[PDB]
Parts: C-alpha cells; sequence; structure tokens
C-alpha cells in the first residue's frame, strides 16, 4: 500500500533513517511521507514553551500505583499533541532508579521493575489510544548522568534480565510503543545505539517489538553500525545519510536491512497519519488541568502523622513558612510552560483560608538569613498549625548532574529546628525530584507529607489533602534509606575510567534491604492515609504446574473515604541462585468509602516465580515452596500463604563435570538417582 519502501529510491530510503531536523522525522513529501514533529514530554507536551499541561513528573506520579489514572494522563497528553501537530511524544522514561542520587530520577518511575512497567504502561497505552506515538525512553540501563555519554554499564545477564529489562519488556509486550529511544551509555562495552543484541536479538526477536528505535540526541556514533544493529532513526540528523547510501551499495548494509529499517519509518508515519490529519483541534484546558489535579493528589505520600495533626481544621490559624509555598517547585531544559499554575499561597487565598506567610529561607545557595529566620519564628508562634514547605531548590538538582547528598539544604533544617522551639505542631511538606533524607530532622515535625513534584496543579491538590477534602493515598515507589552508604550500589557509584560495574547484581533497593535485614527510614510501598484498613479472607490457590491465584478482602474500617493499595510479594525458598527475600509481583489500588469492603484478586503467572538462569539462558521456575505475601507495604504484610510449585521441567546436558545435585534436580537425572 502506498506509500511503502517499494515506492522509494535508495536515497529516499536512506534519508528516512535520520530526521529532517532536530525535531522532525525525514519528510519525503513528494511521495506522501510527511516529516511529522517529534518532541519531549514524559509528563507533558514540551514543544517550541508552547503552553501545555504540566503533569506531575513520574517521581511523583509513581506514588499513585494507579495504572488507570496514568492511562488517563496519557490520553490528555495525546490530545494536546493532536492540537500541536506532534506525532510522537518522547516518553515515558522507565530506567531503574539503581541509586537515588541519579540525576534523572525525577523523570523515572521506581527502583522496582514490576512497578515501573505496570505503571508507565499507562502512558504508552493512553497516548497511543488517541493515535499519537510515544517513545519508551533510554533502552537500556541509563541509571546515572555522570559520564553518561561514554560510561560502560557493566552488568551481569541476570541483573539485565531481572532488573533493567522487565519494565521495557512488559510495556513492549502489553502495549506496543510505536517508538523506542536507546540510551547514550554502553552496556558491557557496546553503545546502545550500536548494540544488535539489545536492539534486535532481545527487543525484536525475543520480545516481538513491532516499532521503531531511535537514538538519543547524539547517541548515534556510527551510521552504518547503528543501522545494522537495528536503529531505525538517527536524531538529530548529522547530515550523513550518504554513508547509508554508500554502505548499501558496497555490501556493508544488506538491502533487506535498509528496507526493514526504512519501512518501519514509513509505518510510523502511517500509524500517526490519522491523528495528524485532524484539522483545528483545541484541547480542553480546564479538563486537562483537572486530570493534572487528580494526578497531583495521588502523587503525595504521607510519611508521618503524629496525633493526627493532618487534616487541618481549615478554620485554624495557619502559619505557612517556606519559599516553596510562594515560588513552587513542581517540575525538573525540561521546562513546560503551564496553561495555569496556582501556588499553595494563592490557593489558600482564593479559598478564603487566612494564613500568615513568612518565606523563612531563600531558594538559593546563599547562607541563612537570620532576619527571614526570625520573621518565620514570630509567625507560627501565633498559630494553631505551621505548614512548613521544605525541599530541594532547582540548583540542588541541576540538569545533567547526579546529586552528591540526599540531604535537604542545611539552612532549611536550621529554620525547622528554630521554629520547633516555639511551636511543635509542624507539618513539613517536601518538594524534591528524588529521595531526600528525612530521619535526621523528622523529630521536629509531627506531620511529614512527601509531595515530590506535583506539576502545574500542585497548589489545589495540596489544599485538598492537607485540609481533608481528600485523603492522601501515595505509596513509596522508592526506598528512603537511613544513609546513602547503606545502598549496595554506592560502592560502585558513579564508576571510574569510563565504566561502572553493577556489582550489586539483582540486589537493588529493597531487594537488598529486605534480604540482609537492614534498617531503612521508610520502606518501599509505604504510605499513611486518613483512613484505616484491614485485610482478611486471604486465600492463595495453585492454578497450574507453576501458577497460583491470590484472593483477598480489603475493608475500610474508619469513618473516612480513602484508597488503599494492596501489594503482593513472592518470597521464594532457597534456590540454586541468590535471590532477594521477596519481590513485588502484583498490586491493586481500591477506593473505598467508610465501612465498605472489596474483594480483589491477583494472578501470579510463571514469571512471578521465575528467575533468570544463565545456565539455562532462559527463565526458570524451580520446584519447591514459594511464600505469597499480601499487605500494604514491603514491611507491612497482613497475611501469607505457602504454595508448592512443580518446576518448569527444563533439563541440562549432563556430563562428568556436573554434581549429583544437578542430576537430582534434572528430570532426566532424577530417574538416575534411584
Amino acid at each position: 500500500t502506498y506509500p511503502s519502501v517499494n515506492d522509494l529510491t535508495l536515497e529516499e530510503k536512506a534519508s528516512l533513517t535520520s530526521g529532517g531536523d532536530a525535531w522532525h522525522l525525514q519528510g519525503v513529501e513528494a511521495k506522501g511521507i510527511p516529516g511529522y514533529m517529534i518532541t519531549d514530554g514524559p509528563h507533558g507536551l514540551r514543544k517550541s514553551s508552547v503552553p501545555a499541561t504540566c503533569f506531575p513528573p513520574a517521581a511523583g506520579l509513581s506514588s499513585s500505583w494507579n495504572p488507570e489514572l496514568i492511562h488517563q494522563v496519557g490520553e490528555a497528553m495525546a490530545e494536546e499533541c493532536i492540537q500541536e501537530k506532534v506525532a510522537v511524544i518522547l516518553g515515558p522514561g522507565v530506567n531503574i532508579k539503581r541509586n537515588p542520587l541519579g540525576g534523572r530520577c525525577f523523570e523515572y518511575w521506581s527502583e522496582d521493575p514490576y512497578l515501573a512497567g505496570h505503571e508507565a504502561v499507562g502512558i504508552v497505552a493512553g497516548v497511543q489510544s488517541k493515535g499519537v506515538g510515544t517513545s519508551l525512553k533510554h533502552f537500556a540501563a541509563n541509571n546515572q548522568e555522570t559520564d553518561r555519554l561514554r560510561v560502560s554499564a557493566n552488568i551481569s545477564q541476570r541483573a539485565l534480565r531481572e532488573i533493567y529489562f522487565p519494565a521495557f519488556e512488559h510495556i513492549v509486550k502489553t502495549a506496543q510503543p510505536w517508538t523506542i529511544m536507546c540510551s547514550y551509555n554502553r552496556i558491557n562495552g557496546v553503545h546502545s545505539a550500536q548494540n544488535r543484541w539489545l536492539l534486535t536479538d532481545v527487543l525484536r526477536d525475543e520480545w516481538g517489538y513491532e516499532g521503531i528505535v531511535m537514538s538519543d540526541w547524539g547517541a548515534d556514533h556510527d551510521r552504518v553500525a547503528s543501522l545494522n544493529a537495528g536503529l531505525n532513526l538517527e536524531m538529530p540528523p548529522s547530515y550523513t545519510d550518504d554513508q547509508i547510501v554508500y554502505a548499501a551499495r558496497d555490501g556493508r548494509i544488506q538491502p533487506e536491512q535498509l528496507d526493514r529499517m526504512a519501512q518501519g519509518m514509513v509505518d510510523l508515519v502511517n500509524k500517526t497519519r490519522s491523528a495528524m490529519s485532524i484539522d483545528d483541534y483545541h484541547f480542553d484546558v480546564d479538563a486537562h488541568d483537572e486530570v493534572a489535579h487528580q494526578a497531583a493528589i495521588e502523587s503525595m505520600v504521607l510519611l508521618k502523622n503524629d496525633d493526627d495533626i493532618l487534616p487541618v481544621a481549615a478554620n485554624a490559624k495557619i502559619a505557612v513558612i517556606g519559599e516553596f509555598a510562594r515560588t513552587p517547585r513542581y517540575q525538573g531544559s525540561s521546562h513546560i510552560t503551564p496553561t495555569k499554575m496556582t501556588s499553595f499561597l494563592d490557593t489558600l487565598a482564593a479559598r478564603g483560608v487566612d494564613v500568615a506567610f513568612a518565606p523563612g529561607f531563600t531558594l538559593d545557595l546563599e547562607p541563612a538569613d537570620r532576619t527571614l529566620e526570625a520573621e518565620a519564628v514570630e509567625t507560627a508562634k501565633n498559630a494553631d498549625v505551621v505548614l512548613m514547605f521544605l525541599g530541594l531548590p532547582e540548583a540542588a538538582e541541576s540538569e545533567g548532574f547526579d546529586r552528591e547528598t540526599l540531604d535537604i539544604p542545611a539552612k532549611q533544617v536550621e529554620l525547622l529546628k528554630a521554629v520547633a522551639a516555639e511551636n511543635k505542631n509542624i507539618v513539613v511538606v517536601l518538594s524534591n525530584g528524588s529521595v531526600v533524607s528525612v530521619a535526621p530532622w523528622a523529630g521536629n515535625a509531627k506531620g511529614i507529607l512527601e509531595s515530590w513534584l506535583l506539576g502545574q496543579a500542585g497548589g489545589p491538590a495540596l489544599a485538598d489533602v492537607i485540609f481533608g477534602k481528600v485523603s492522601p493515598s501515595g505509596k513509596l515507589a522508592q526506598t528512603i534509606p537511613m544513609n546513602i552508604n547503606d545502598d549496595p550500589s554506592m560502592i560502585n557509584w558513579p564508576g571510574e575510567e569510563g565504566h561502572v560495574d553493577y556489582g550489586e547484581g539483582v540486589f537493588v533497593g529493597y531487594r537488598y534491604y529486605d534480604t540482609y535485614d537492614k534498617a531503612v527510614d521508610y520502606p518501599f510501598g509505604f504510605g499513611l492515609s486518613y483512613a484505616t484498613f484491614a485485610i482478611d479472607g486471604v486465600n492463595v490457590a495453585k492454578t497450574g504446574a507453576n501458577t497460583a491465584h491470590v484472593t483477598a478482602t480489603v475493608t475500610n474500617t474508619s469513618d473516612v473515604d480513602a484508597a488503599e493499595t494492596v501489594q503482593v510479594y513472592v518470597a521464594p525458598g532457597k534456590a540454586a541462585v541468590a535471590r532477594p527475600k521477596h519481590e513485588l509481583k502484583g498490586f491493586r489500588k481500591v477506593f473505598l468509602k467508610a465501612g465498605e469492603s472489596a474483594e480483589i484478586t491477583f494472578d501470579l503467572d510463571e514469571r512471578a516465580f521465575a528467575y533468570w538462569s544463565e545456565k539455562f539462558n532462559d527463565w526458570h521456575v524451580e520446584a519447591g515452596e514459594y511464600t505469597v505475601e499480601v499487605g500494604t507495604s514491603s514491611r507491612d504484610i497482613a497475611a501469607v500463604a505457602v504454595v508448592t510449585l512443580d518446576g518448569d521441567g527444563k533439563a541440562l546436558p549432563l556430563d562428568e563435570w556436573s554434581t549429583f545435585g544437578e542430576w537430582a534436580d534434572d528430570p532426566v537425572g532424577s530417574k538416575i538417582v534411584a
């Protein structure tokens, strides 16, 4: 069907393998192939500073554990693309947060592969449900900014298969992103743009990826090598398509390979053609801002709430302290000019809530201002509750850099200590793109709300949660450690001499903490609410040789309507390989009014019990007992049940060098035992 690569000359085929400019696909308009615009936006359209809805960055939205809501954010993002003639929006990013100091953590979802895949899929399915393409971003293992253009992430196969791949694998198999962006870095000596094993063997031959692969901007170093590896599109164009033409003529590129790569670029245009032919579409600004309002509400995690200081009685004498309340930090250039943004101060003002405001500190690296500090003390001294807004200024999360500390600015801690001496009823609201330490100063706050980055609608969302219009329901998508030196990756971070060795293997984040009995400040999947919940009726049943099914009831046992996120972990027995004590294998968020109960189920397929075996070169379910844990946190388990699986029966060629235990576990060798 016209057009295809059969309708193109060699020069036209090769031109399709690199964009028209830094923001457009290659246009062959003479043969009906328009060069549609490609632009950023993991949390909203970022064209070019064109007003768009700034949704909460993923570091916040990952607190929702709500794929349906994330799917809804994607639909709004696509409709804005349809207005602005944008065929592909460059997101979402699903790289594992190996270390919380990673500079791009604000744009990623979790430290856990299952959570990242089952959350971020909402962006892909949502956007493309409107006919607009996405770009599953930085494939793969782009977990740091330090030396990102050169460093080789040296990773074992197990860690690649179990940690850094599954989020990519799930989104490719469940949805089907029309575009994938490879990472700048090398993996075991090979740049991703040039890695045929990554882009072809794994992505396409094993997983069935049907879409296109593009490079990150500048990531294509060898035009011919990248094309042969499976990279369809060089971005931005270096104006070197002549190298594809020459190589296609002298046998360095098989004609089938160029046809496959270029035809994919034609298919992308055809997949996005309908949405780009819609004339004079204008998206509902207020409707999209309300999606951002709801997305912002579910991006907050309540960490502590002594004496139920939250919610605030709304008629109370409020002292608002912290420049973040007047000059909000709500995103991560990645700047999106919001359609509308109202700060927390203007939100309380527009709602009739009368407060006393004191900046307290500045959002710069300048030393502490004793004058501003004293004013903030005089405020809150005359107040029922003090809402203090702390966190990281933009320069503490400078673009292109990894953090060197988890701490919030020291002068903000000093102000909190000084305020606490005159008023103990303090609620601290945190603004930060990635994990900040909490325990060193938590003693000065009765309530701690971790609001991450909320997007353009953070103001109204904060008022609704803090004043009890809605209960917070966020669960940590990231572990909050007692100290960065507890992280098993810190020893190999950020690397040296062009390489960083992922020596921790599969033991990343809570996978390490929960296995070696290490204290953390707040565990993965933790979060408080204004309501109380109870889990009972938990029943786990085997449904096959190596599958099980989970059934449980969750009940709102309070007088407050709120949501609870039930979490399922699999705790395997002693295995032939090292494994974390448990791993997240399912979750369900349920909105329940006061007194209501709900029955929820979880399917646990063979992959819920399987590790990657480098001996089998494949997933392997080992025979034995597996503990299914049901709870509301990785360290809040309500009920457990043991299932016994048969094993997947995979056998090994046996030789003299093997051990009797390798035959005892082999189906062919099990008969030789007796």
